[PDB]
């Protein structure tokens, strides 16, 4: 239902692995909109042709305020091309790279904005993974807004212990990034950072992390019982946004 001849593409937002995103107007009356080219290189240098064909499948029929719009797609001879919703101040890992590491107020927020998400995306029935500061955005407002979601290997830091294993995983993954998420914003880096695989595979395999001096209680036991090797014992994110540090803390 579109072509590239509806749209005026402005300044380059990012140019990454599988091709460039770019500020683009509707020329039809001027809607400003983030413009995605991916070439059939790359994407058919993997057979992700159809692996995130269906992630595309998913990302429509999603709508939240938390959660970045897919308006649609069409396909060239050399790329295809996704139209998305616009996230005027960045992504959250470069607001992380500027301020280092985040206060109890915003990190709180973050997570409480990631919770409503992740919940909705559970009761749409969408498991969700590779969920990172390089894959959040800001709204006008500062609104946290989640992306990519075609994976719905690569640095494993965000992995959780059932899905590294080869084994079993469901929506309880979620609760796993929720934790890690929660401790980059609080200290800067992930709980299991390395250098090798091996290494993280072993570090998140064993779940052994440490706490840095600053990281207070109430975080420390929030970052604890969502990082729990076993699928239980994590709290379902209805009881993430209850938690005492997280409302003490948090924003609505
Ligand atoms: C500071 C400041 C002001 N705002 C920005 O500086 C600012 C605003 C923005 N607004 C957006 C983009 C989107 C779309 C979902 C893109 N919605 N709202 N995006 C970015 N970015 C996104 C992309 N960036 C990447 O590094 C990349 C990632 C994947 C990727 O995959 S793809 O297969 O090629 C290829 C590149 C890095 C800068 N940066």
């Amino acid at each position: 239902q579109w072509a590239l001849e509806d749209f005026e593409i402005g300044r380059p937002l990012g140019k990454g692995k599988f091709g460039n995103v770019y500020l683009a107007r509707e020329k039809q009356s001027k809607f400003i909109l983030a413009l995605k080219v991916l070439f059939k290189a790359q994407l058919e240098k993997a057979g992700v042709e159809h692996q995130l064909r269906r992630e595309v499948e998913i990302q429509s029929h999603l709508r939240h305020p938390n959660i970045l719009r897919l308006y649609g797609y069409f396909h060239d001879a050399t790329r295809v091309y996704l139209i998305l919703e616009y996230a005027p101040l960045g992504t959250v890992y470069r607001e992380l790279q500027k301020l280092s590491k985040f206060d109890e107020q915003r990190t709180a927020t973050y997570i409480t904005e990631l919770a409503n998400a992740l919940s909705y995306c559970h009761s749409k029935r969408v498991i969700h993974r590779d969920i990172k500061p390089e894959n959040l955005l800001l709204g006008s407002a500062g609104e946290l807004k989640i992306a990519d979601f075609g994976w719905s290997c690569g640095t494993l830091d965000y992995l959780p212990p059932e899905m590294i294993e080869g084994r079993m995983h469901d929506e309880k993954v979620d609760l796993w990034s929720l934790g890690v998420l929660c401790y980059e914003f609080l200290v800067g880096k992930p709980p299991f950072e390395a250098n090798t695989y091996q290494e993280t595979y072993k570090r998140i395999s064993r779940v052994e992390f440490t706490f840095p001096d600053f990281v207070t209680e109430g975080a420390r036991d929030l970052i604890s019982r969502l990082l729990k090797h076993n699928p239980s014992q994590r709290p379902m994110l209805r009881e993430v946004l209850e938690h005492p540090w997280i409302t003490a803390n948090s924003s609505k």
